[PDB]
């Protein structure tokens, strides 16, 4: 399409030379929550509708964390074509996060790397914000278009699970599902939450959390890990998820990697490597992920998705749902329509009655 291609070669290209990330992020994220946008052309079909997570989602692609940190794009990011939408990372007191520059483009790599540290406006803001449309939420859900809200922890913190109960207690009651997210690059010591004896700890009690909210009120909880983890790592958050009943996997966020051939000037600034250069590291992750649940804990497949074969690789890996994140911030608002209608014509030319049919099927090869 002509949208696609425009976007492609004139305007984005116009735009990285005008703006700083930064910047043109935060002019992305105020276009977005004001609807100027097209409005989506692509009409979903019913070959990419999923049940997962206690709920339907209309297609399975969605804006990964980080773009909409503090929840004020959500109608918009549904407008552009997202089959979901997650909020976050949101840390219970308003912090800034780390000084500027904090973000970096890799074009050569179509790659981002970023160390923005949990900036955010905090948990009551964003439940403020969230509750003033709560009830379109609720009929948007009912649609199948889902929310989730990712939690973080602030940098001085004394107690990372307390962070993280606080969450649960204060945006659970507006989320179709929240996201402990132990994986953030960014913030130091809180990858280490992933390890055994720290994710069960810090589980049981977010889990407990969320038991204790009221029926209608009460979200899936799903954990975001890294594409870092050793192989011990990986069998512990299995086991952990296993043992807890813990409801799903977003697999993964930014590599502090550097793979081998990264062309881009700003390769070696600290922050999480995010787009083209962490999806297959990605994509195994997931498969890995999905052979040690054995197929049972659905997980949200997410890092250098721009393509229908990208989305539909990590849902042959395992990956129930899919996100993205730096491949708008390359191509604009029409990748989305364009990663929907080439999974769907993917999914037609493999044999698939539709997304759920090829939901771990390099697994039963
Ligand atoms: C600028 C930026 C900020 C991000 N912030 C968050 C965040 O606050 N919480 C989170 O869980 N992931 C965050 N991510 C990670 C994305 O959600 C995603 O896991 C990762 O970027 C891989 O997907 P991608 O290759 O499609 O961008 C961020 C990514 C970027 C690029
Ligand atoms: O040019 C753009 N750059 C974007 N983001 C960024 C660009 C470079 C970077 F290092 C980081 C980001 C980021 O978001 O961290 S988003 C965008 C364009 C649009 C994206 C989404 C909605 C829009 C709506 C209207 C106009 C442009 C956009
Ligand atoms: O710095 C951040 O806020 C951030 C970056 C990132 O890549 N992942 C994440 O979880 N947080």
């Amino acid at each position: 399409t002509g949208d696609e291609r425009f976007y492609a070669e004139h305007l984005m290209p116009t735009l990285q030379g005008l703006l700083d990330p930064e910047s043109a992020h935060r002019l992305a994220v105020r276009f977005t929550s004001l609807g100027l946008l097209p409005r989506a052309r692509f009409q979903d079909s019913d070959m990419l509708e999923v049940r997962v997570l206690g709920h339907k989602f209309r297609n399975p692609v969605g804006i990964a964390a980080g773009f909409d940190k503090h929840g004020e794009a959500v109608d918009g990011l549904y407008k552009m074509g997202f089959g979901f939408v997650e909020i976050g990372s949101v840390t219970p007191k308003p912090q800034e996060g780390n000084p500027r520059p904090r973000v970096f483009r890799l074009p050569e790599d179509q790659a981002v790397i970023n160390r923005y540290g949990f900036n955010s406006h905090g948990l009551s803001v964003v439940e403020h914000r969230l509750r003033a449309r709560q009830q379109k939420q609720a009929k948007l859900t009912e649609d199948g278009l889902p929310l989730g809200v990712n939690l973080g922890k602030n940098k001085t913190s004394v107690d990372a699970a307390e962070d993280y109960a606080e969450g649960v207690r204060v945006l659970g009651p507006l989320a179709d599902y929240l996201v402990v997210n132990v994986s953030s690059p960014n913030t130091a010591g809180l990858r280490s939450l992933q390890g055994k004896a720290e994710l069960r700890r810090l589980l049981t009690k977010v889990l407990q959390e969320r038991d204790g909210l009221r029926r209608v009120h009460r979200p899936a909880v799903l954990v975001k890990i890294a594409p870092d983890l050793t192989s011990q790592d990986k069998e512990d958050i299995a086991s952990v998820v296993k043992e807890l009943g813990i409801d799903g996997l977003i697999v993964t966020n930014t590599t502090v990697s550097r793979p081998a051939g990264l062309q881009g000037a700003l390769r070696s600034e600290t922050g999480g490597l995010s787009g083209k250069p962490l999806r297959d590291l990605s994509t195994q992750t997931i498969r890995e992920m999905y052979a040690l649940t054995q197929g049972r804990v659905p997980i949200i497949g997410v890092g250098g998705v721009s393509s229908g074969q990208d989305a539909l690789e990590k849902i042959r890996a395992g990956a129930s749902l899919v996100q993205l994140y730096t491949a708008l911030t390359f191509w604009g608002p029409p990748v989305v329509g364009k990663v929907k209608r080439e999974l769907e014509a993917l999914l037609k030319e493999q044999g698939f009655g539709g997304v759920t049919d090829a939901i771990g099927a390099d697994h039963r090869r």
